[PDB]
């Protein structure tokens, strides 16, 4: 338990023990625009997203890299 799963368009959403933001395994660093830290996600520069589950589907949905098969056109 204490897990959660998630397959979005094909890149996998790895929650575990309730915390540990991760895609296909892949370590994701979020950065809050909050009082602590004034900057944005790392994985996403300057753009501007809602809330945290919001962010992780924004990245898979605007990054192939967590697609998969695709390495360019």
């Amino acid at each position: 338990m204490t897990h959660h799963t998630e397959v979005f368009e094909g890149g996998t959403i790895d929650i575990e023990d309730d915390t540990s933001l991760t895609i296909n395994g892949k370590e994701i660093s979020y950065v809050h625009d909050a009082v602590k830290n004034k900057w944005s996600s790392r994985y996403l520069p300057y753009t501007q997203y809602d809330s945290l589950l919001d962010l992780a589907r924004a990245i898979i949905r605007d990054t192939v890299e967590f697609s998969g098969v695709k390495e360019g056109s």
